[PDB]
């Protein structure tokens, strides 16, 4: 996979690539410019005896204190080694993948005056497939974190390859590196930025994404199920509300419904009965569903090319400038911004397998099944389901409006951003659930209306489906459907059918 | 005040005018077309023994029975009664003209089958502001508000005119107007809508816009009081980010503050103690606020616009179709959007009092005082700002996740639309509370800076304030001032000093 | 109404009385003893040239220094002036006594070196029926609101009397005082303590439990309209389940159901249907929620005696030390818990309602009206229950976990308390409106039951409603009914069925 | 570990034996009727040919059917099978024990009609350390999590044992036992009941005592390492609040702190700078705390022994019954409370942490380090404790407001007590971490005291740390330490000074 980088130009469904599998990447040569220009202008600066904040300086009582080269020099492995505070469960790969990318592309793009050369040691091991440690808590948005990662540039920490954690040393040599030495200004360059924060909330924006996809599939084969209407996806209906979100979502729909299928057409006349809001009010739900995940991505897409670190060299006029660009309150927001999309999603997708679960609404048998008076069902999935739609309510509930001081009322205010992203991993676990479930349902309900086939897309959608999971005969042990066809969304199996240009990623 | 209506064509500023004072509106002549076309279709199924269901049926059982015309026009009544099952506090005048004025406009637009007379008279009614009661709550998202309001127009519920509660009958004299008979299809037009949603969320918009503003201007001078640096508002350090909410924001900081004052020339070589986050970070915080409202008011711009009724009639193409766009979903997670801002905005404010409140940190005497071992100064205020802030956290939970099934398991998910958006005029006046202890707090700290003036607009600013509440010069009775201040920024005292269009609707 | 208080033993029956009608108190002569003792030790320490700090000393700077006396005195009025920094609403009258009779009763247990006379004016006060003004916010939990109350002692500020605002030397005339000097510690006597924090949950809890009152009426008139059963009530059932709260709750549903009624009488053989959960969980689901408010009322109870001011003074054994005791951590904690009650009893109660309206689930016409086809009956209503029924999950969030260092970190953790309290008075309106609509619905679906009888008090709960609200014949203006239900409760007017000794102040 | 059991008395110092470690248990003689009673019942109910829901009926369509006798033995495998629909993590064997043995426990008081036999086999398997796979969600409040663990018992699912996944036929020979055959109600007996929901609230109880325990000792430390005083400590300032939890929780801060140390009598006159509230309020905070999970030990321990299954036996009269003791709301509000006291016990700790890091409060050198010019000592760790206090907020909020409706709207109103039970786990890991924090912090201060020792106990909690973790004498890789430090807290390493008697289960 070769990915030639410019700078700061990194797209959404690059990202997503980055996150999904390992990447081999090199720098363009037309990044070599500003990234040798910020080392000069911070080697000039210690040259001409300058004093800089930051580049040259100790701390608080050196803060002003042009601290000895020497000093200098272990001021920068103090920093990263004091500053891996970190703790919790590790980073898996992908993630830590995603992070390294993101620095990389930080770093390159010329503003923090860090060397070439360690910018490349990141990449040698981004491209040997070699992972630091980094836990998962600790940031309020990224130092402890990204100085877990940096550790091993250092021979310090550990990092994981070929799924098996190696000594920083051996971790190096695999990507035949030595541990380095870091210069002026290198430790601050690492250690601050909002990559960490960013690259949990962009898990959490494909996660969203995936979602997405599967419930137009699973909620088209729902409308199938209890004979539902296409009318409400009319066209007409959503350029007259004027959201783009419900505009491309009720697209996306009569894409994979179509005008008309075996089913809906022996389903003669009758369309007497309104559907409910849970089917009918898709477009308006998962549209604006779609509105919010796209305004997050936009953010994200942004800050995943931002230059994020502290201070700022500015090698054209010769400036260092401090600022507060590694706060990353945007990041935080668009987090908490996808929780509410996730779960509307699961929620709008309980309510349909509660439908299907009810013979008044569903036009099939109680609970999905034949002969109920001694079969359950789909019952107590449906339940599950209920579970796993509630647990969101309460994860939505916002980090961006936390905050506590730190660094003795230096940072007193600060982001949250690392939890608001991290939540997004479990709520989208919980919607996954209940379309699995939905998936499960529809599929079975389908099944019922004997031999009726639906639309081209959904009944690719079916034949997923049905290649690890049977038709309901009679009551069976219900937890291994769930999983299989969890793991099946989990793979991306539903997200091939719906259009493309839908969403930010893909 | 002239309106001419072109139907969906209003402005955010056009919004915030209808919000802000009375209106003199009229339909413009090219709105006749298809508000007589809609009405002349309606005319025509009725007229061919059609049945449409919501245009010539009764409901339920008879959902699927062409109504006596005679029960036809009395069910257009009963539907208006029985749907007016609001509860709470009448809604003030000025946000019952932006509901009237926002269906008037949804109307207008010729989906909906409704007589040009019956929105005559609703124009009628605003043009002689004449404002039927609505009571605050009972929409999930907005059949009660939009019920009670409509009362009115049959000669039912009561109106308010010149502050004084009138009856219907009395108050449509007032307007010129005899008590209305509805046609078919009319009571559901008048009742299904988001209009309120979309009024609550508007208003939780412009009290959010007239926040930002002010924080820019209390910022501002709170950097100056505590001679804090120009450098982190750089444009340079903004561009490196990418995020446009932030390098706006910075924009507006610099026009604000200028490149020097003579506050900030007067403290010399020192620049060595580098800025607390809650002024260093102002960008990055208040610009992810910034981009949040810009999201909401998107949104919530187009819904204001939107075709909400249904079904919807097609006089183009004869169709009259039931779909979902009375599900206020988007104005709802519009609204959770804004809490974020309005919270944070606060949280960042509060941070910069306590700030201003530690010797340690303010440059300044503690707590804003002379002689403080006999004088408390403004440590108290600065409690009453913590207490206000911290409300905000738990009022920033979202409505839009929350959902319970109505209408008998047919209205399954609803969108809570209301409930968020009107949470949001509440932690606008925490916000402003705290804001308004920020501004009494930075001119009061600026003012022991004796003899020194800061930049043009924070001067103005200043003036502002000192106009209405004089120095701190001892203990004195102190929430008298924070009153003061608290209605001068909600008169709009600071908002007129940011630059020109920052804001969606200024 | 005569009360001769003995300090620290007020009871929560006593207090619900303060909190609904005026009082008449006057201090046992059992109080006088160590009222005058805490003084003596002031007046010794004093006498003796001793410093002690928040007895004689200066603050901050002067933390240490015996201030002289003549400064010492007007510190006093210097400290209430600067901490009356409280805004937002005025609270009403009945919560201004309340906090005052509080404030008395923790005086008056003689730790906190007080003039017996400064107490004896609040009493006048009281006495008078002349209530301070004291605004809704700015406590973290209250020298605020504490603060704004004391101002009228010294001539400050203002009080209401027969409902108009007074100027405070008006008032103090009113109740036959004239403007009092404060002495040592008296200033931070009276603005110390939890009584406003206390007050407002007190307030919560009165509340909390007039609905669970209201809810086990409408509940078991719910249970008859539906022909529910009797049995879930059994006492077996819930000794084997061992809950206090759930086995108190089943005594009181036999006690107001009985063993039969003509209504279940006449349903003859069938009870082959089990009831939905919304009937019979109530004992489980209400008695959790009793426990809850037990839990609370005990924390509360106490506190209401509690000695909450700093520093105190042991004249006994000469000692003055300053603690933690203004911290209301228990108070927060105690309406967050009262948060979770409230927010139950109406969500059962809606689910009743929503069950009522499903002639699947009711056995009575769909939305509880005859011929619905042109008659939409209770769906409106159901709607706005599901409103307020939704709106108290956000409301639930606690404000205990959060907190903002003040005082210039000094007072570094605060409660949050009263915004816990208050967020519970609005909790209740949501909580009354859904039980109103029950109450409503259950006498209408009973009345469709013709000529059948319930119980013997359920009829009178029918009695109650139906001498304001008539039953619902055919379509009719929707709000004014909900109105009226709604007043009732508000003024107790079920409250007097429930069996005597199972709630806290009742 | 011999426990004989005598059903419906165990107490919470077994119960968390029982989690903490395996059991070997036996039923007492006296078990033998009662449950030898309801089968009886039950089979007499058959043997007359009688009709009893939930006993020898089908469902729904059947609920008054009696099942042919052949039918209704596989009715109890087909209900097992279908309701075995949970999905997410494994529980641990602790975790799968506890459930094992309270459902043991309640089965054994007699009135669920399940043959002892089946009893005995669920003890086989606990006695045998053989613990069958439960997945983490899908509960309600417990059918999934209940049949995922009765699989085994028919030899269906699979089990734990020696750490190893075992078919369930493996894992019934291992305990000595054969697959079962389930009788009438059997079925219906295993898998009713709260026992999962109560074992999650049970494990978080067990967390929040030993994070009280440990923040004692911490606090204490805390006080000492910042030279603070022991005056807030003083029982007369608790007696005088009457508040029960904070009078036993001071207690515990003298017994552990003594009247004075080393330490704080070198630290002679001067006490004229009060402490602030995070070591002042400890009492009133930390009581808060305690009262609240007092309040849900009582609530938890009754649950622990309830008869929770339905339909009820009541042999002693002949009668079945349904109800509602299935419904778990107790157990959800009892973990909403404790969620409540480990955020604060976390808040709380935060705060001294950060008073530790300032040098104007701390007494200390900045962020507890030598020569912090070039190191940055806690600095970092103290980010991480305000990420993890910070996370706490968010998971504070309530699962026991939200509930949907399943079992097509007849179980309409369900608890959702298992996802508040098992957030309180994640809860106690954050607050975990920031205690180890305070823990590693003061005894760096303390340290730092050349020579000076605390009190006893105190000093034992030095030496407990100091035995994995060094002093801090230069910047180092701190994330190992913390690692140490946590894990020393979750073995319990401190529990053991606090004062006996004073946690529920302790």
């Amino acid at each position: 996979t070769e990915l030639t980088l410019k700078p700061g130009t990194l797209t959404l469904a690059q990202l997503r690539a980055i996150h999904a599998a390992p990447v081999r990447l090199q720098l363009d040569a037309s990044a070599a410019p500003a990234i040798d220009a910020s080392v000069a202008c911070v080697e000039q600066i210690i040259a001409e005896d300058r004093t800089a904040y930051g580049i040259n300086t100790g701390f608080g009582l050196l803060a002003s204190t042009r601290i000895a080269s020497h000093d200098l020099e272990n001021l920068q492995r103090s920093l990263v080694l004091s500053h891996a505070a970190g703790i919790g469960a590790p980073l898996d790969d992908d993630l830590v993948r995603l992070i390294m990318v993101l620095k990389i592309n930080s770093l390159s793009r010329g503003f923090s005056g860090i060397r070439r050369k360690v910018i490349d040691a990141l990449i040698a091991l981004v491209n040997a497939e070699v992972y630091p440690h980094i836990p998962l808590k600790g940031s309020v948005g990224d130092l402890a974190p990204l100085a877990h990662m940096s550790l091993v540039l250092l021979g310090e920490g550990k990092a994981r390859y070929k799924g098996q954690w190696l000594s920083a040393t051996e971790a190096l040599a695999v990507a035949g590196l030595e541990p380095l030495t870091l210069a002026a200004k290198e430790g601050l360059a690492l250690l601050n930025g909002t990559q960490a924060s960013t690259a949990y909330a962009l898990r959490g924006l494909f996660y969203a994404e995936d979602l997405y996809a599967a419930a137009i599939a699973c909620g088209g084969l729902s409308v199938e199920a209890v004979l539902g209407s296409r009318s409400p996806f009319d066209a007409r209906i959503h350029e007259a509300r004027g959201q783009r979100g419900q505009i491309d979502t009720a697209a996306c729909f009569r894409d994979l419904l179509g005008d008309s299928s075996e089913v809906s057409l022996s389903h003669k006349n009758a369309d007497k009965v309104q559907d409910p809001y849970s089917l009918r009010c898709q477009p308006q739900v998962m549209g604006a569903c779609l509105t919010q995940l796209r305004q997050a991505a936009e953010v994200l897409g942004i800050e995943a090319n931002a230059v994020s670190d502290n201070p700022l060299v500015f090698a054209a006029e010769g400036d260092v400038i401090s600022g507060g660009n590694a706060h990353a309150e945007p990041v935080a927001m668009a987090a908490d911004n996808l929780a509410l999309a996730i779960a509307e999603i699961g929620s709008l997708s309980e309510r349909r397998i509660s439908l299907m679960m009810d013979k008044h609404m569903s036009q099939l048998p109680p609970f999905l099944v034949e002969n109920g008076g001694v079969n359950s069902g789909f019952m107590i999935a449906q339940v599950t389901a209920a579970a796993l739609a509630s647990e969101n309510k309460a994860l939505s509930h916002p980090h961006s409006v936390d905050s506590l001081p730190t660094s003795a009322n230096q940072e007193d205010h600060v982001s949250m951003a690392p939890a608001a992203g991290k939540r997004l991993w479990e709520m989208a676990e919980n919607t996954r659930g209940v379309l699995a479930i939905e998936w499960l349902g529809a599929c079975q309900g389908l099944d019922l209306r004997k031999g009726l086939k639906t639309s081209a897309k959904l009944e690719k959608a079916r034949q997923a489906l049905r290649s690890e999971v049977a038709h309901y005969d009679r009551d069976r042990f219900f937890a291994p459907d769930i999983e299989k066809a969890v793991e099946l969304l989990a793979k991306g199996s539903l997200t091939g059918l719906l259009p493309a240009g839908v969403l930010p990623s893909l």
